[PDB]
RNA sequence: CCGGCC
RNA sequence: CCGACC
């Protein structure tokens, strides 16, 4: 047992197993890749990588199911419980890429769109590669639970339903049992949204980068106990937390609309994903039998998986090989904030939306774009944008009780180019059936009189 | 006007000229080492980068100069002033070793014995290279500034001495005034947000109550003869902070292990630059082009790489592939004169690996195997072996050491050593 | 420019003239008046008095017209309104009267069936006795304050307004044009009951009480904004701190259900009430020209009543007087803690309220009811006590976004108990008075007990105007 | 069994003869005396009375009790001797009269200057009072205590020694056996100034005036061992508190020179003082036998003392009485702050002070200056006040060492009275007239210069050699 | 600055 | 479980 003091988190105390286990360098890629990925280029101050992100959700899922079964013993959930909790946790976000937020949401969505695939088949991959590695199964029989049951319980609680749920009216997962999934809510809530993992996440944001946590989450842990609903276990605030769960909502609604919605740093975050991209085969990481896998096809290989953090970007920055001229045009544009121009922001309609593999070809399609309007350099792939940051979640049903933003880049930062870009992204908005922009009356002098749809006002 | 959002001094204020040098390579890249260095990984919390701490600092040094001239019409502050304090701000720290102090206290005596520098020099050397890059003299000069002026005055603001006299011809500020007369409040500050250290002491306190005096026929700094609270409150809390990022246990076997893993591969890394220069990273700081392409990279990169040709050095990081640091021995204090220098710091080790304490021993390091750090009058003790009994035979060997050097006794030495701690009538009086 | 050190407030800087309210008789009679009433013979550490519950209410009340004031330049706040709402603060509780809202609770009622008597009214009339008595009205002239006008605006504030309103839905006060309708929001509230005086006094309550607050009143000062709704100014809150009022509200509950409604913290009011009543007719208290007024009667005049404190509770208690010697004896039984004991508690059903003008008659109903079985104890009409006791998204704005008048003011939200008490404590005596509170459930159309199928099982079923939940 | 909430501590816990012995006149007499007396009119917020103070100190003195109890078992405290200082934590504060330490402090040694009362004696009589009339014996006896040594050890609890020793006659308490000495150190202690009253004031001091308390009496208890000391069993702490401690002095420090020394709740004081030694010869309070005892006099009998609270005050105040006229009117001058300046403060020189007994010739001496100047003012000592506010009688003093593998060896220990003189009239001439006159007083009488003595001090400065000797 | 004294 | 129901 090993204490640690962070400043969110506080203590850092575990079981012994745990204490072992955590200094390892398979958790020490989560160090080597920031959780906040593009905030880097957004937030001065945060620039707290997975670890301490996954470490406090990994002790705020331990102090919770230790007050469940403190104040609810009815539970009779033994330390092992506790001690597989922990272990699950310590692999939240184990298993993302190369600055986190753009690996699943830019990166893996673009390498491979015939293999789409999250974070999450990835985490639970990686942290079964890792477990595998450690060898740790003496030192699992050491702390007194199986192997064969603690490595299922951590995977199904990293992943989820893992045994493809059936619409028979059976458990879903195979790890856990019908009155058995009370633990393994702390560490993500599919249905409520309180997590442990989240709340830390928020906290850490507004520390890190400046911002108000009204959100008391040590109470709520406190008074939520363990009660039965639709003849399920969940938890619960009891009376006294609704200002404190509506402050936190609120938190993570600014949280998600002032920094993982901003303008500027999701700019730098596509211009860094896209340099990447060019650069996909230029950056081969060695793999199991001494060969090699790309940086783009190293999401299915662990060997580059544990062997992948934001150090291909300084790589990217620091190329001592010459054939990545084209990366390299990138790199210096990107190392004096010299990134790309905003044309704009939109957002679809209807409840169409695109798949993983559109993403591809939504690049390209925006720069197909091409209405009645002489455009002095044409909207190419290499010189215009889509910027498509999708919202995971979000659309959650009484947020109390419990698309995409679209955005158009230019290459070029010239005052023509600028308004050939406004253009295009107009086209594009047409093309793409999207609202006309709010200032629309000025940005789109040109474009939008072409459909008479401007002009009826009534 | 750009506006930088740091939980530090919240906004900071950058004209054109100011805009421009934020948003530079150089100051880009000055956010790729760490305050704390090895200490990140004993306390997760402070990560914190270094051009922050150093926005941090120009923006409050910008603030004191705002607010001498708001408070003093006769101190008739001009454009030039404010310029020459936030250049200072910006490149008090430009051109930081990697990991900042680290590289420059541990990584200069193993990279080039003839010509001694810290990381002033390094700083002044890179902030000169940014200026040459940039390209941006008719930037400044539209805002009524003197580029070599304003440089000069910049870098004797630092550390680096201008001018050769100490008190006689003036003061070390051959472009500046010895007469006329901050970066570390607000740098502690920073480090004391990022690290949880809680801090008694406001910043903007002191800050304003601050004014000019004249003392010696010179204008001076003087402070509120009601804030004493406030000034023991702050150096309480550099103290606590300075102890945090030096003293930590897990922090100290990192840095080890990092000057290790940079001594290791000085023929397996090297960096390009101007002139297709091919120099290793012994050479970071004497050429700026080899400081450009300078980052903490190599704290993942030489623990990434995966060819046979480095396999001995890619098992470096396989020392950190299975976590086990080096034990913690103890410390003691200097006596007398004697005292382990800089000339000392590269013989420090040698002259541990040498010793032959007489005792029952049976597990003996060489130079390699064997790191003499200090405290820089703290001298600990860290050995890089994990056997119970070598452990025992290390300190064995540092007690005699330190009884060759005649320091202050330890803590527990009777504990460490049954006799070679009694040999010693001097350290044997416990009155 | 006075500044006074307050323990939840911090400092409360003052004004010259709010000294010269402050250190007057009928100000400093507030000193001797218990905030929480009886509540002191249940929770030891609520000692607090009304003197400086009012000194934060004036001191929120500025806070609240100022920071309202210089946020927004358009509502021509002068300083003149800002010293009035001031001293509407300070005066709101100048008419409280022995053990506070047990005086014109329990006790008036009680003992004056046929006067309607309110501590607001007693301000007022407090009020006006000390802009007389004190002379402040030259100083309100030196001021800037205009007496004709500002007084008024002051009585209205504390009370309402004062002229009977009209029936058309013209503006009813005549102290402030309707422009400045949203100066009338800051000391008494009904619309939706965020008044400073529910900050004050919550906050106070937690802190000696115990309980803990988490509301916070500086947020929501801060946000505070004036907005117009339904074509009137307003005062209204932004959006965020929405959590901070259910915060708030759960305040406000938790008070009411553990302070202001406990279980012996009535019986120990019922029994001063008693003795006051006992007492009434032999302590005389001398008002303007020697005449001697009552306790009940004391209302009657404001040299009296100034004179009227919580010093009676012990006039009664060291009475060497053969004529108190009842009154005397209850106080007694009070130090021994030989109280009456709870009976059983019941709640109105429907609209039919029972007023304080029946107070006086509650318990001979009581007396009237007999249980339809036999009883050892037959007790009489005064040998049981009668006690009667009285969303968020209220009538409150939200403000939207950057927007002055947005006023997003909808939100969706997305009667009395009685209690009875027995004289006697023996078992029997416990049962018959069981027996009877079921029978006075039974037979009232009133809702029956929480435990009447264990007070009494042959009480239960008396009519079916009184058994029937829907 | 009960339990009663306290905004300090939280739930206290009540054997049922503290209950027995709480729920009597004598006690419930605390509800109606304040704690800080004449701070009420300054301190708004510190409204606190003596009941609740003695209910947390009885809670501290069981709670210390049973942690050393606990700890130690060769020190063998038995439920007899929990009960016993339990219940005299309770009564330590029984006598207090109206506007507490005012009583004692100022009224009865200036009403009576030829009797001698301290609160500790008036608590003993009301304790005694309390037994017997309420029948609390049979109750001692039932649940344990033996009343005829267990009452004495209470007795000795609050006051000290019963009897008169001179230096060393052996163990002077006859309550405990000597192996039991520090039984006598947690109710009030006198050596060490460590004793649970005062932590139970100092929190509720801080908590109603709005002070940060950074002492935590927790965390003392937690670590509280019994050691010998110069053959003394001594109740110690652990050295990891000692700086804790500093806390706590420095709480106590801040009280002392905020709250208890307000220069303004001491005129207010003094004021109240004069208004009841105005009204003592006419006000009556009955006794035992309807023998009526004055409020001077109300001392020497409990069942007239047990009557005689803070009321008092309101009962000259809403007077109608002639011969109350002036009293009354010394009460109305305060509710309009029509108090009386503070003509100059100083302190006394080497060991020379003032005693209870010369307190009442201290005005007539302040009024008999006779400085060498045209003074227009005929002050008398109608005219003049002089308060002695003495100051309370050290971080370490006597220290504790509950060093760690050390249960035995305790050696680790290693680390006035003011005067103000008031003046009744209000002219500015008046004013300055009363300053010099103080600072000719305070240089008659050999007593420190003021600080600003010879602001007022044109003409008789250069007569006192000593006073213009600055060194 | 007689309910303020960082 | 009459100054408890946190
Ligand atoms: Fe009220
Ligand atoms: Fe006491």
């Amino acid at each position: 047992m090993k204490v640690i003091n962070d400043p969110i988190h506080g203590h850092i105390e575990l079981h012994p197993l745990l204490v072992r286990i955590i200094d390892t360098p398979q958790f020490q890629r989560l160090r080597y890749i920031k959780q906040l990925g593009g905030g880097y280029y957004v937030f001065p101050g945060a620039s707290h990588n997975r670890f301490e992100h996954s470490l406090g959700v990994g002790y705020l899922a331990g102090c919770l199911v230790h007050a469940l079964g403190e104040k609810q013993p009815e539970l009779q959930i033994s330390e092992r419980d506790v001690l597989c909790v922990q272990i699950a946790g310590l692999c939240h976000d184990l298993g993302h890429g190369p600055f986190s937020h753009m690996f699943d949401g830019r990166f893996i969505p673009l390498a491979r769109p015939e293999v789409k695939w999250t974070h999450e088949q990835g985490s639970v991959m990686m942290f079964e590669h890792l477990i595998n590695s450690n060898g740790i199964k003496p030192v699992m029989e050491q702390y007194g639970l199986i192997p064969e049951e603690d490595i299922c319980f951590i995977k199904e609680q990293i992943v989820g339903p893992l045994e493809s749920p059936v619409e028979d009216s059976l458990w879903p997962y195979k790890g856990r049992p019908e009155n058995k999934s009370f633990l393994y809510e702390i560490v993500s809530n599919k249905r409520n949204g309180i997590d442990v993992d989240k709340w830390d996440y928020f906290a850490r944001d507004c520390h890190h980068l400046g911002i108000q946590n009204n959100f008391d989450y040590k109470r709520f842990i406190k008074f939520a106990r363990v009660c039965e609903v639709d003849n399920e276990l969940r938890i619960c605030a009891r009376d006294k937390e609704v200002g404190n769960l509506y402050d936190m909502f609120h938190t993570r609604n600014s949280l998600h609309r002032r920094a993982y919605q901003h303008k500027v740093g999701n700019i730098i975050d596509t211009m860094i994903t896209d340099a990447f991209l060019k650069a996909d085969d230029y950056i081969e990481i060695t793999g199991a039998g001494g060969k090699k896998y790309r940086i783009s096809t190293a999401i299915d290989d662990m060997e580059a998986y544990t062997k992948l953090t934001d150090n291909i970007f300084l790589e990217i920055l620091y190329s001592t090989d010459p054939k990545l001229k084209d990366a390299r045009e990138i790199l210096k544009q990107i190392e004096y904030r010299n990134l790309f121009k905003y044309v704009g922001e939109t957002q679809p309609t209807g409840q169409i939306k695109i798949k993983r593999e559109d993403y591809e070809s939504l690049p390209k399609e925006v720069a197909s774009a091409k209405p009645k309007v002489l455009l002095d350099v044409k909207l190419k792939a290499e010189d215009f944008i889509v910027d498509v940051i999708n919202m995971d979640y979000g659309m959650q049903e009484k947020n109390p009780i419990d698309e995409q933003l679209i955005r158009v880049y230019c290459k070029k930062v010239d005052r023509k180019s600028l308004y050939a870009a406004r253009q295009y992204f107009v086209q594009w908005c047409a093309d793409r059936n999207f609202t006309k922009p709010q200032d629309g009356d000025v940005i789109a002098p040109l474009i939008t009189p072409q459909k008479k749809e401007w002009n009826d006002s009534t």
